[PDB]
């Protein structure tokens, strides 16, 4: 069971103080935005609690930066499901709508009147660009255009029946997962610019690959009841079975394995950031943006299964959306 897996990471070093203040925003927020209705979406909504993972996994975000987090995961979780249905199993579908929203990245604002689905994201990329260094801006444009290309690929899995190996696992569940998106959000909610001399280190490359694996095969692990009875196929613990032939219990360990053998290396690599600053003599001031940067990380790894232990989205998915059903109560993406 879930209940009964640790991944060895320490507890949250922090909470955000805006939790109960983003709580209020963000329900106003999916409401008047149509992302979420009223009654049982509501509850379901609700029972995920988005504002503690915004505040757990991003504890440096203090007030409208916490807001945005807490706006932009709902977003994620929302359109997430919107795919746990006839969308997750027609790529040529889920393409074309994916293609929908990948324009707003790239300028196409989507008009009075779009989907809550699109009106929600232009919302969210409106405010994350906003007085943001044009290098995070370029750099982030094309993470979500990995985020919503990547969602057909999952669809062609399905439809395929078998977990591919590790490299198209990888490939396809880090695209899924949002890849880095949620370090950037992280790094534009505590106000910081890394310095690209150091963003593009070895050491923090790795350690920004690894954090990001970390959080979606912890992930995997707690997520796999509502997942497997649905026929997704990229799941770390499916795939370590499918290639090994092992027993669940042999594939849950190895999986454990996976993210213990990534949070050594991270923080291995943690230890040479201080020298790794010295040797490109970059400014204290610099210094300082890439040790919050560092802490952005840490962070977002322990926060994040901080919040999925206490959720109600992996234990109570199973029961109100069983897997002879959609995975929602109501369709807010067109398709
Ligand atoms: C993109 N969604 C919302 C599915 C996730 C965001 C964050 C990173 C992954 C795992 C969970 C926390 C869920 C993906
Ligand atoms: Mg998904
Ligand atoms: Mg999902
Ligand atoms: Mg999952």
């Amino acid at each position: 069971m879930p209940q009964d897996i640790d991944f060895g990471l320490p507890a949250p070093a922090g909470i955000s103080p805006g939790l109960e203040a983003t709580r209020r925003h963000n329900l106003g927020w999916v409401r008047r935005l149509g992302l979420v209705g009223d009654g049982p979406s509501l509850a379901w909504y609700t029972s995920w609690d988005m504002p503690r993972l915004a505040a757990c996994g991003f504890p440096h975000a203090r007030g409208a930066a916490l807001d945005l987090c807490a706006d932009a995961m709902a977003f994620f979780f929302v359109f997430d499901d919107q795919f746990d249905g006839p969308l997750g199993r027609d790529p040529a579908r889920a393409a074309r709508v994916c293609r929908r929203l990948t324009g707003i990245v790239h300028g196409a604002g989507p008009g009075p009147g779009a989907d809550a689905c699109s009106a929600a994201f232009a919302d969210v990329w409106a405010r994350s660009t906003d007085g943001a260094h044009p290098g995070w801006v370029a750099r982030t444009a094309h993470e979500w255009e990995y985020y919503f290309a990547a969602q057909a690929h999952e669809a062609i899995n399905r439809l395929r029946g078998t977990p591919g190996d590790m490299e198209s696992y990888l490939q396809v569940r880090r695209g899924i997962a949002g890849t880095d998106l949620p370090l950037s959000l992280g790094e534009r909610a505590a106000g910081i610019t890394v310095p690209a001399a150091a963003f593009h280190s070895p050491q923090l490359r790795i350690m920004r690959e690894a954090a990001i694996d970390v959080t979606l095969m912890c992930n995997d692990v707690y997520s796999l009841e509502k997942e497997e009875a649905r026929g997704d196929m990229d799941n770390l613990v499916l795939v370590i079975e499918h290639a090994r032939r092992c027993t669940r219990d042999e594939a849950v360990t190895a999986a454990r394995g996976e993210v213990a053998r990534r949070v050594i290396r991270f923080e291995q690599l943690a230890r040479e950031v201080p020298a790794l600053c010295a040797q490109l003599g970059l400014s204290a001031v610099e210094r300082a943006h890439v040790d919050t940067y560092l802490g952005v990380m840490e962070a977002w790894m322990s926060g994040y299964h901080a919040w999925q232990t206490q959720t109600r989205r992996y234990t109570g998915a199973p029961h109100v959306l069983p897997s002879t059903g959609p995975g929602y109560f109501d369709e807010v993406l067109p398709t």
